[PDB]
């Protein structure tokens, strides 16, 4: 019925909770793995000239997180309404933020600037985040979200391992019960499938 | 029948889009407006100690894009497949990544680093965003997404005042069509009235 191809580098980071939403489906994609000497080339034929990138029946879209919540929606890890969707929405958010401000200081600046803002990352945005979401965690039953397994849950697990190499550490080790989602999540039998077969990269 | 209440500074920026959702709906809500004085006290009541935040049946939220996708389902701004919902919020996301990359240079700390940034950010950046949503709409038949009206002309008419007030001149010049988007969600009966009714800010 429906065709999909991934592009990305061969990485797992930004690609990786979509890889992980496909293997929970059970869904067949092509996962095409872009060489840094061939970026160049492909470049001009994705949308926004960056990835990742899905290619759906030919048609190709981007942006991460919203191509994660239309898998999602695909394989039933949403909610059943508007009301249900935005809670998850607003957690994927949240973890998106925090990502996001990791990134900006560990890929961030060039030059050592970078040793400032690493103790406002290490001391203060870290530990915030990570407590609320622990938090959440703990409110909901060993979820994220709606207190059952959401996508919310598969985005987190997927994306775990990259915000841990951006920072030189394992970020869950405080956080039991952040852990317990991500250990869940990695012990579905399709994604513990995925897991072990995946090329082992660095990032 | 549902009491939504809307916290937010005195003024458009963030969450005028959200004002333009419930205009368009013809949804009665609480415009609380939250002045410079007020907000040290109020925001540790507030999650994740931000604003824009909604409140449903006295259900608090956050997340502002999260939250307009969830009024636009609520009034019908939204598309008919989960794929169509995806096109138009990718758009939005987009629309967003360009906001914040305005943010990151408006509010810029040392001047120096501000200047350098805005060079760049006229060069590059907006060019590369707005010559890519200009080609769009034309592709859409005056629309970004669906060739139709849906949530991302609204939030990108209701976003556009707020860009071009961090960047201090109308964005728009180059791009016609775009400033047809916003000419034709301004010019719709209940978003008119709105903005005819709303309280005059700077921002
Ligand atoms: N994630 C952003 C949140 C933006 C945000 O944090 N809002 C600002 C002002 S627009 C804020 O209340 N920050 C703290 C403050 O100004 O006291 C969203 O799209 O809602």
């Amino acid at each position: 019925k429906h065709s999909y191809t991934l592009f990305y580098f061969n990485v797992k980071a930004l690609a990786e909770p979509l890889r992980y939403l496909f293997a929970y489906g059970n869904q067949e994609y092509e996962d095409v793995r872009v060489t840094r000497d061939e970026w160049p080339a492909l470049k001009p034929t994705m949308p926004m000239g960056q990835m990742p990138v899905l290619e759906v029946d030919g048609k190709r879209v981007h942006q991460s997180i919203s191509m994660a919540r239309f898998l999602a929606k695909t394989v039933g890890l949403c909610g059943a309404t508007p009301w249900e969707d935005l809670q998850i929405d607003i957690v994927v958010d949240t973890i998106n933020d925090f990502r996001l401000k990791i990134a900006v200081v560990s890929y961030e600046p060039e030059d050592e600037i970078k040793e400032k803002k690493l103790v406002t990352l290490n001391a203060e945005v870290i530990p915030f985040y990570l407590e609320k979401l622990e938090q959440t965690v703990k409110d909901n039953d060993g979820h994220l979200a709606l207190g059952k397994l959401t996508w919310a849950d598969v985005y987190f697990a997927g994306i775990t391992d990259y915000m841990n190499y951006m920072v030189k550490r394992d970020l869950l080790e405080p956080y039991p019960a952040l852990r317990g989602v991500v250990d869940a999540v990695n012990a579905l039998e399709p994604i513990k499938a995925w897991i072990e077969k995946r090329p082992v990269t660095e990032v």
